[PDB]
């Protein structure tokens, strides 16, 4: 916290990549295993997109004890992102605001990085540690569908799941892709491209949505997802809202807000999306998770898996084991046999 947040992030990625931090001691219980999206997940706690944008620290992140890793967002061509400053800590709120704008090494660079460890990843996936790849679009793209299609073609063969990220608040016009007609067109093309890949290279496709959607938006997304047979949802990205009560000096910076102020907004979005999809569409729940309780609330709301990022920036690597240990204890306390039993449990009350 003695460096600016962006410099701190860069060093964190570097240290993680090099495997400098200690191997996680917490051994995952059978209670934490989830089978979803055609894969086994040794535990349901993943690293959210944005920490490892360019796929530089995948192995280090598994070493940290994450049950799955999502890299990205990756754009077709390299791009620098928005001018600095573009990331801000709100310590009083346990929150971050960012406006990176999809800084990305681009598909080619990431493709080569993942190819260098493709067989290692195949073994990790087999051993219950899958890899997700989150796709974005270039700033000056005229056809968003073509950007996402290129992402499917290039990184789809290297991923257990792909994420169509239409919910960054930091790319002009992007979140209009969540609209029914735009989303149907975009996802039809994405699924067509995915279906064209050889079977062993054919990933699940998820859509990552905003926490800022209207009821109509959410109904429309649920409809499209079901119509097209989309494999899952990631719920949610950062919020452009600024909840009453934020204390951080930097609360009025432009960008997506993450961390504790997003937590319950995200949980409620999960709850709504689960109900709108009749519990038949896997949800990865993300936003403000820093404890076992936070994880379980999202799971009971309908998430099959959870992710965190912002908590890691406050609590450091120990937060991963802490979430897992606390989640295990709570499942036992509440009479669940395991994570699987708790998924969507609130809806069966
Ligand atoms: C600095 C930063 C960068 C992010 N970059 C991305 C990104 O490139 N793609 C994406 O889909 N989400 C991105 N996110 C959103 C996270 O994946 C996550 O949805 C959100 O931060 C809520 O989780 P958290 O409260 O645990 O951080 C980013 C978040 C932060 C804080
Ligand atoms: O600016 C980014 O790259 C970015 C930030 C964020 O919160 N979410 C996202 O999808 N991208
Ligand atoms: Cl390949």
């Amino acid at each position: 916290g003695l460096l600016d947040p962006e410099s701190a992030h860069r060093l964190a990625v570097r240290f993680t990549s090099l495997g400098l931090l200690p191997r996680a001691r917490f051994q995952d219980s059978d209670m934490l295993e989830v089978r979803v999206l055609g894969h086994k997940f040794r535990n349901p706690v993943g690293i959210a997109a944005g920490f490892d944008k360019h796929g530089e620290a995948v192995d280090g992140l598994y070493k940290m004890g994450f049950g799955f890793v999502e890299i990205g967002s990756v754009t077709p061509k390299p791009q620098e992102g928005n001018p600095r400053p573009r990331v801000f800590r709100l310590p009083e709120d346990q929150a971050v605001i960012n406006r990176y704008g999809f800084n990305s090494h681009g598909l080619s660079v990431v493709e080569h990085r993942l190819r260098a460890r493709q067989q290692k990843q195949a073994k990790l996936t087999e051993d219950g540690l899958p890899l997700g790849v989150n796709l974005g679009k270039n700033k000056t793209s005229v056809d968003a569908a073509e950007d996402y299609a290129e992402g499917v073609r290039v990184l789809g063969p290297l991923a257990d799941y792909l994420v169509v990220n239409v919910s960054s608040p930091n790319t002009a016009g992007l979140r209009s892709l969540q609209g029914k007609a735009e989303l149907r067109r975009l996802l039809t093309k994405v699924l067509q491209e995915r279906d064209g890949l050889r079977r062993v290279h054919r990933p699940a496709v998820l859509v990552k949505i905003a926490p800022d959607l209207t009821s109509q938006d959410k109904e429309d997304i649920a409809s499209v997802v079901k119509e097209l047979g989309i494999d899952g949802l990631i719920v949610t990205n950062t919020t452009v809202s600024r909840p009453a009560g934020l204390q951080g000096a930097l609360r009025s910076e432009t960008g997506g807000l993450s961390g504790k102020p997003l937590r319950d907004l995200s949980t409620q979005t999960i709850r709504e999306m689960y109900a709108l999809t009749q519990g038949r569409v896997p949800i990865i729940g993300v936003g403000g998770v820093s404890s076992g309780q936070d994880a379980l609330e999202k799971i009971r709301a309908g998430a099959s898996l959870v992710q965190l990022y912002t908590a890691l920036t406050f609590w450091g690597p120990p937060v991963v084991g802490k979430v897992k240990r606390e989640l295990e204890a709570l499942l036992k306390e509440q009479g669940f046999g395991g994570v699987t039993d708790a998924i969507g449990a609130d809806h069966r009350r």
